[PDB]
């Protein structure tokens, strides 16, 4: 969840 892991 929350995108790819780049930002979150």
């Amino acid at each position: 969840f929350x995108x790819s892991x780049a930002l979150l």
